[PDB]
């Protein structure tokens, strides 16, 4: 029994889903951490069967989804939950969605797990460029997209079997300036890649757990489409399929099969690394055309 | 008349001072941005003559200090100033110390300038390791040590002559895990090096201004001694003078002479770069001993 | 069925062997390309069933060696073998061992294969430190460790089905200086990784073939003892096992299971990358002690 | 007085010349090491006062060429010149042009100098793309562009006072693939930068001598047109001037004033570094358009 917690999903159009699918080929149970705001709306789509076709894992199998619970990366413990969300229309019919509350939840219901996934981000001012991003907008970006990874590791390590494995998703915007990826998402990802190394030493020396991050390429997910900058996301994909070393179309399951491998023991000697699953676009410099 | 604003100084034991000295050899006027909490205490040391010896620039000259004004990197505009600092014992006898307020101040009193320096940092939980750092502690670190650089550029660009030059100071802790540099200072510096590139494109494309950051090595400054981790700082220096390619002792004026050059036109073609002034320690891998 | 040519094995103590072992678990047909100097002696020990307990794959499997051929990566085509080597005591008996003749031989007896492994290096002056390496040895190191790959790629890409994968081994000493790794080796690995980028480009766009390189930690191989500097390899294994995030002995099969992943469809979205398999050593700057 | 040997100048259109120009502003004595093929013709144009308007240093100065010697970096010592080149039409007249003989010659007529500039490269197959480069040309490229430095360093370090500085030129195509930069050049620059690290180590610890390398943007030099791919160099200059953060034509003197800084005490704390002087192109991933 392998339980993998995938924190960061909304539909079946993102990386978490592509991550979950590939893992199922290994028959790992899947628990989904969903942002409260789209939880029920997600749960609803689930109950009606909108994901049934999207769940038929290759190897003639259904995607064994252990559970799907509310989860919010910008809240550590139950007392960080302010009066606002306390009232916020949706949050009302939901509870125990703070990072530590889900850890306790999953650990009480199913116990120790051995694979953790951080597939979530958000930069409220992504549309403004760094130079025009506020302190609130930026720090919020880091809090949601960077620190969470740390917070998650702090509370979840406790319920993880020895030698578990953690992964996150990052963007090359962090190493080379890619115009239009603003509001702190560059700063954020830059830090998330650095903290990967630092956490890699702590988690590995003390608990002997590994942690790495995947630097994916363009993907038409709700977040990517929601960016808005014929859309930032549509421009990155066009460019990629045209200039990337590998001419084919990048699939979520592409990052999924890589995540699958990095979350296994077949990679026991790899940690604190940033693995590029971007068809090789990251190696290029000046485009031919 | 070259006016350089150096934001981040407390005594004459840090990099800003080593920065200012080297610049004076070029007869550039110096304006000091000082943290309110140590402003007057700094001003006092200044009036008594505790810095007179520390100001005798090589080339038989005094260090022409245009001014020294209160400055706080964790406050952008005058309205971000909360009721706390509003009351805080010290702040009381000080005003116009928000990033935009000093910009306006310096611009009204002396006008356009052409060299900007970001020599300041602070991580309230530096003593805890990443995995044990809070959200407050971390984000505060980023706000003080990372976003400020951006905020500073946003407000100061306006009063800068065409083709000005900006620099900041960063630490290799950002690229390779160096135990004991916690509380977010690794995450912080990682982002400050990334945002350097992104700001490098904006500032350079739009205003034709350059920005780079210096990756210094160990220096026994109040901040370094204040870290506490025979002290983190004493261990880094011992190690460096023993294994670094260049066997000599690293001086603030070392980073100073490099800052001097990067803040000039003699480097007009360099931007968005992280220059290591660490005697080469950063090139090593495994130490001989 | 997947066929893999491992150009490197010269006994079970290095990565060459480990890689082979692991590829077998996945049931791929191997084909060793042994170097003439050690070809006679290897077959010998193979017949005497010495490697028998070494061809032990946990899953009560027995390695599946398909063919075993003499192979010297110094020669591109049969016209490059000189007279002396042509008439050497160890070579006389053997034949068709050039990079072109083994490629045809392989394509003749089995057809197109779809996995190329490069696990070889040589540097006559590995002992002498860079400064005192001769132009002769230097060019010999690259010719042997660097070029050998490029030429394997040119000639072997014509017997490789689309989507087939290639890989090679490298050492961090190219990115970070490790005293003692001389004779032009650091230089050679610096080229192999850059070349891995350029090649991943041409091979991608043209043949839909991927190429990557694994940066392995230390393993006591025949070749590692050759390095004389408890020698160099024993200091490296000791330093590593005490300072890497993961404190477990780095097995050769660990690099093996990673070569296997790269060599398969699982990694179809990765090319031109230097993936570190080394228990995380590369992410460290300063030590714990 | 500072003496600098610039091994590279073959006419005023490249970085070699620009570097020389700038070093003069600082009043350093230069010494050109011209290649035999172009030695006769260079002296010619020099006597005819053609470079006269080119030796124009803004400050109404007139360049200060000290000596001008034939120099071929292919040969380490006089025993390496072969018979044919020894008897070639362009070489017969000349003498003492090996890396060892020019070093003694320089030390004999002037004594120890304290600034070594390496501004040369060659690759017979720069035109052909990596995959189709021969072992011969490849080894020739490195022997010419890579090794040449290491050997200059060994022999010249004995006529260089402590704290003296060395530098060389490189191109980003080593870190990022730029189609068209072939014949083993990318590979060569990949070695030069790694070697810059190793050398900066041995030279530091031993001779207190620093060594760095400048990664310059595109400049239309004799050698850049040799590259046939508006050719390769004109596409590079055009792409650069339109996408680099700084949109100004990249002068050779800009790389020059940076070589001058590195070559002086100002940078006494920097070694083993690849400093980019290229208007910021290297920090870009995707383009604006
Ligand atoms: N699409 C791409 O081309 C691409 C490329 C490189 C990296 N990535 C990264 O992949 C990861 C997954 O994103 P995706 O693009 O597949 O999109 P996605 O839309 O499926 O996932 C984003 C998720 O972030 C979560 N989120 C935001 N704020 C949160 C909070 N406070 N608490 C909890 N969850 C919160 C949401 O639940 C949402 O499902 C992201 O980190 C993203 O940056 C994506
Ligand atoms: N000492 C080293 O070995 C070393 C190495 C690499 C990088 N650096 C960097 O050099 C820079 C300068 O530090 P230093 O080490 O010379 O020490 P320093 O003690 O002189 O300077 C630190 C300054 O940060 C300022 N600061 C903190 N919070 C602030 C706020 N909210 N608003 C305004 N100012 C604030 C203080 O005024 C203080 O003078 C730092 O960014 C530091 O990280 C130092
Ligand atoms: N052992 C380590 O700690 C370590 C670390 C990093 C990288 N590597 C790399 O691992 C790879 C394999 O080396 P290993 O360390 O396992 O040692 P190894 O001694 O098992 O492998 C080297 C093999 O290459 C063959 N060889 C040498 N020159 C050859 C030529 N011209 N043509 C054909 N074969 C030739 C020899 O038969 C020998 O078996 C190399 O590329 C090496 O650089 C090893
Ligand atoms: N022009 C650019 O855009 C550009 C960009 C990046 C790096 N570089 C580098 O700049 C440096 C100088 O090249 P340049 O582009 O100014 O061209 P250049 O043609 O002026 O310089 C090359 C010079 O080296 C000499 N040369 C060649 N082989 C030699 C040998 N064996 N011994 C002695 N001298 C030899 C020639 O006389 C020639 O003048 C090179 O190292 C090159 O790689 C140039
Ligand atoms: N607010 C926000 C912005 C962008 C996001 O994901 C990404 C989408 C596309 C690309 Cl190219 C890189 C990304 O990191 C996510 Cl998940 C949230
Ligand atoms: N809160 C805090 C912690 C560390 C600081 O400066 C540094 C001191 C020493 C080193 Cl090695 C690297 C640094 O960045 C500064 Cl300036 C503030
Ligand atoms: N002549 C020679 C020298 C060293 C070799 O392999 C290596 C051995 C040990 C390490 Cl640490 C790194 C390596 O690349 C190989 Cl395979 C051949
Ligand atoms: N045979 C040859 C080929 C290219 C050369 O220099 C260069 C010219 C242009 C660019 Cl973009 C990068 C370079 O390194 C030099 Cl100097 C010699």
């Amino acid at each position: 029994e392998d339980i993998c917690f995938i924190a960061g999903i909304g539909d079946t159009n993102g990386y978490g889903w592509g991550i979950a699918k590939e893992l199922s080929k290994r028959n790992v149970k899947i628990i989904f951490g969903i942002w409260p705001p789209v939880y029920n709306i997600f749960m609803k789509n689930y109950k009606n069967g909108k994901f049934d076709n999207d769940m038929i894992i290759d190897k003639d199998k259904k995607m064994n989804i252990l559970d799907m619970l509310p989860f919010d990366a910008s809240f550590d413990t139950a007392n960080d939950i302010d009066e606002e969300t306390k009232n916020n229309k949706r949050y009302n019919m939901l509870q125990n969605y703070t990072i530590e509350d889900v850890a306790n939840l999953i650990h009480q219901k199913y116990g120790k797990i051995n694979m953790l996934v951080h597939s979530l981000a958000n930069a409220k001012e992504v549309q403004k460029d760094l130079l025009n991003t506020s302190r609130k907008g930026y720090l919020d970006a880091l809090s949601k997209s960077s620190y969470s990874l740390i917070s998650l590791c702090k509370y979840f390590v406790n319920i993880m079997k020895p030698q578990s494995s953690i992964i996150s998703l990052t963007y090359h915007a962090s190493q080379k300036v890619v115009p239009g990826y603003g509001g702190g998402m560059s700063s954020a990802k830059a830090a998330l890649e650095s903290d990967t190394r630092v956490l890699a030493y702590h988690l590995g020396r003390n608990y002997n757990i590994r942690i790495n991050t995947i630097s994916a390429g363009p993907l038409k997910s709700r977040a990517a489409t929601a960016i808005n900058k014929y859309t930032f996301i549509d421009y990155a994909i066009e460019y990629s399929e045209k200039y990337a070393p590998l001419r084919q179309k990048l699939l979520s399951t592409d990052i999924g099969s890589v995540a699958s491998f990095l979350l296994s023991r077949e990679s026991r000697a790899i940690t604190g690394q940033t693995i590029y699953v971007d068809n090789g676009l990251n190696i290029m410099f000046l485009p031919d055309d």
